[PDB]
């Protein structure tokens, strides 16, 4: 309902996004757009900044300008977030 937002988008795929610590959360975007426009704005509605937020796909690190439909694993991602400590 209102408080919620849950109708509308066709085609995306989600993500999940693991913490070292215990903390998950799960995403949703576009197979088309690049990352920056979801990982920023995250960055600013949560307020913090993305030298402490350390992420690695596949163990190694990813960049905003890489499209998931140029990588094509089709939906499902596990990317990790090594944190600095308490904060999320």
């Amino acid at each position: 309902m209102s408080d919620e937002k849950k109708g509308g988008e066709t085609e995306h795929i989600n993500l999940k996004v693991l913490g070292q610590d215990n903390a998950v959360v799960q995403f949703k975007i576009k197979k088309h757009t690049p990352l920056r426009k979801l990982m920023n704005a995250y960055c600013d509605r949560a307020g913090l900044s993305m030298q402490v937020v350390r992420f690695r796909f596949d163990g190694q690190p990813i960049n905003e300008n890489d499209t998931p439909t140029s990588l094509e694993m089709e939906e499902g991602d596990t990317i990790e977030v090594y944190q600095q400590q308490t904060g999320g």
